[PDB]
């Protein structure tokens, strides 16, 4: 047998050679997503079964597209572990944990995830939490190098999305622009590591000269220097592409740092390459050119969402593009070789934005409704920080012409602090330099604001610029897509179940429950010949986290595992078992201004974890649902008494009083919840 995961430049160019390998993250250089695989089509998915399971150590977050090459099935879990089994049957061959930092582990804005590995001449590449950027033998499980990333180890650095390989380099970015940090793009040696080179996507300290044409061409679009302190953003978490002709590597970037942009640069400036589209030589990472999908980002709008590269009639001629439909809510197709924008759509209303004036290729501003900045309101805005799409790929069928979008519709507040910001010292907390999420506290004002709130699978049609068909979600946060020939787009939802669509019509063909919800992409591949579909699931993420409350309409529970399907299966679906019985809070106290000062510091330390308000989305601790001995020790606990679990120590930044005061305010809204409780029950 060949050396396992044997991957190179030339394997995957010729992936259609070998469409019962996914041997990179999209499959295809192009991210297309698009198996040629059809042994499984819209004639008989009908008789799709679970023919195997595995279950993951941690029950949070599982966005990992799996990678399968020869047989085996190297995947990921929570904290970058990552898995090796046997593609035929799920047996584990093998488990590498890093174990990533965990008391760094607050330093991650959106849970412990990792969307997957990458392959390359007999290793395994996994970009770890804690910000490392490790290789592993594919046959011994054994790390094989390891480079730590990070450029300042005082800022929140992470990694959670996959690793692209591009001429024997291994591409990562990083994130950490809602903790503020200044964004690049790093490629290492697939053998030893060694740093092949770095594009910072926003400029430095200005005083110093720019390095780089990039830099040189953004330095120009920021204002004053607080940016510098602040870190400027434009990390690039998520999604690259790459095209071999023209050896251009395609990096999004993303969100601003701090997301106000009066407080960032002054108000002024495009801010670049913030909420765009960069390409750059995949060899030496100069500046080739670049699209900002947002100009002066100030909504949390990143460009770090998934890019196909395809071949589409545009005006009658063949035109060789680039596809994306970032947070902001537009869908653009821009030509991959100049950056040429060829056409801009929404898929979705848009608040912040009056359309797009095609002279220019820029998107006109609505100040009335989206500059907080200027104007005196609390804008309601949407898309809001999840935008109308946000990391779960989406995928595109030649067969169709159509691209398969997991889109979002939502929104939230937008409001502007009148005093500067001052940073802080703590590396755990958001600083985003705005208040934004503000809802209700009250169970029914929760549930009112979540049905404002809804997702739903658009088929694209990039050349019309029109939706072929859509299908609605409950929620937002549904799974990535994947595209097959057999006239098939397979899709798990954020409700809980795995589903096949017809690809030309949108019409349901395939469902089955997932145990939790299912915001991986899926994927396909062979064995022997026969043809197997497989979703990660585990519910999870930044929705789930932050947004407690809302994201209970999808009616699911955390449940990590590996799911993977094939004609005539009959294996069980493993469940998890019910949630624990809440035990009764311990008297509330008196002390009101005591509770309001606890309020104030948990939205500011505790939401983006333990959700808006204290209430969870049932995949972290609901602190409201503590049992005696918890209370007990809550200040040992907050005192980094759980840090190997992941709860980041607040010794640094609180002093006892203000652990009291949380505390208190935990407890009040511990009553709060037994006033309620049945206009709970109704939000799934
Ligand atoms: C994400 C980086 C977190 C932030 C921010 C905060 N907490 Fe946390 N907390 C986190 C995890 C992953 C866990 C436990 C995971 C497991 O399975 O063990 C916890 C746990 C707690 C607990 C104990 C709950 C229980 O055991 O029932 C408490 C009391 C707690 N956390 C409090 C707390 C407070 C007050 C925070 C703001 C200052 C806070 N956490 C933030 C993860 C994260
Ligand atoms: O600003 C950043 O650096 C950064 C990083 C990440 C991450 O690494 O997961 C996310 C985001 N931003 C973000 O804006 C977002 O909406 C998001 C969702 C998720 C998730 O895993 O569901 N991660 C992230
Ligand atoms: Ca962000």
């Amino acid at each position: 047998a060949d050396i396992p995961a044997n991957v190179d430049g030339a394997r995957i160019i010729a992936a259609d050679k070998e469409p019962g390998n996914w041997m990179s993250t999209g499959r295809t250089y192009d991210e297309q997503r698009y198996s040629p695989l059809k042994q499984i089509s819209d004639q008989n998915v009908g008789q799709l079964g679970l023919a195997w399971s595995y279950k993951l150590d941690l029950d949070r977050g599982v966005e990992a597209t799996p990678i399968v090459v020869d047989g085996v099935m190297y995947t990921t879990g929570p904290f970058s572990v990552v898995y090796a089994l046997d593609a035929r049957d799920g047996r584990l061959i093998w488990k590498y944990d890093p174990q990533s930092d965990r008391h760094r582990a607050g330093e991650a804005c959106c849970d412990a995830v990792n969307r997957g590995v990458a392959v390359w001449k007999g290793k395994v590449y996994v970009g770890v939490l804690d910000g490392r950027l490790e290789a592993i033998d594919a046959k011994t499980g054994q790390r094989a190098w390891s480079v730590d990333t990070r450029a300042d180890h005082k800022r929140s650095y992470t990694i959670t999305g996959a690793p692209r390989v591009v001429n024997g380099k291994v591409v990562i970015g990083n994130g950490g622009a809602e903790f503020g940090v200044r964004g690049y793009v790093t490629a290492y040696d697939a053998e030893t590591g060694k740093e092949a080179w770095r594009f910072y996507t926003v400029p430095g300290d200005p005083k110093l000269p720019p390095e780089g044409k990039g830099m040189e061409i953004a330095a120009k679009t920021w204002f004053g220097d607080a940016y510098v302190e602040q870190g400027g953003g434009g990390t690039a978490w998520d999604s690259f592409a790459y095209d071999p002709e023209l050896n251009l590597l395609y990096i999004g970037v993303g969100n601003g740092s701090l997301w106000d942009p009066k407080w960032r640069s002054q108000a002024k400036g495009d801010n670049l390459f913030l909420s765009s589209i960069v390409a750059v030589n995949a060899d030496t990472g100069e500046y080739v050119w670049h699209y900002q999908t947002t100009p002066g980002d100030a909504w949390d709008y990143t460009a770090t969402q998934h890019m196909i590269l395809a071949e589409l009639p545009i005006d009658g001629k063949p035109r060789k593009v680039l596809m994306q439909a970032p947070k902001n809510g537009f869908f653009y197709v821009i030509d991959r070789a100049t950056g040429e924008l060829l056409s801009a759509k929404g898929i979705v209303p848009q608040s912040w934005t009056k359309g797009m004036d095609m002279k220019t290729g820029r998107p006109i501003l609505d100040e009335e409704n989206a500059a907080y900045w200027k104007n005196g309101k609390r804008n309601l805005v949407t898309p809001a920080f999840w935008g109308a799409h946000d990391w779960q790929p989406m995928s595109y069928n030649p067969d169709t012409g159509l691209v398969y979008i997991p889109a979002h519709i939502m929104s939230a507040y937008y409001e502007h602090i009148p005093e500067a910001p001052k940073r802080n010292p703590f590396k755990s907390m958001y600083q985003l330099g705005l208040r934004t999420g503000m809802m209700p506290e009250g169970a029914e004002g929760l549930l009112e604001m979540a049905k404002s709130w809804s997702g739903k699978l658009i088929a694209w049609d990039p050349v019309k610029q029109q939706a072929a068909w859509e299908v609605p979600y409950v929620t937002i946060f549904n799974g990535g897509t994947l595209s097959t020939a057999g006239n098939l787009v397979f899709e798990g939802s954020a409700d809980g179940r795995v589903i096949a669509y017809a690809a030309d019509t949108g019409e349901k063909l395939w469902e089955q429950p997932a145990a939790s919800g299912v915001m991986a992409a899926p994927v396909t591949y062979s064995v022997d010949g026969e043809q197997y579909v497989t979703f990660m699931a585990g519910w999870g993420g930044a929705f789930s986290t932050f947004a407690g409350a809302l994201s209970l309409r999808a009616g699911v529970q955390p449940y990590a595992q590996v799911l993977t399907y094939k004609l005539g299966g009959t294996a069980k679906l493993q469940e998890p078992a019910p949630r624990p019985d809440t035990p009764k809070p311990p008297a509330l106290s008196n002390d009101t201004a005591s509770i309001e000062a606890g309020a104030k510091l948990y939205d500011g330390y505790c939401s983006q974890c333990h959700g808006i308000h204290a209430v969870s989305g049932g995949v972290l601790p609901d602190l409201r649902k503590l049992t005696p001995e918890k209370h007990q020790m809550f200040l040992g606990i907050l005192f980094g008494g759980r840090v190997p679990d992941g709860m980041p120590s607040f010794a640094d930044a609180f002093t006892p009083e203000q652990v009291d005061q949380i505390h208190q305010y935990l407890i009040k809204r511990a009553h709060d919840l037994h006033q309620e409780g049945d206009t709970w029950k109704q939000f799934s």
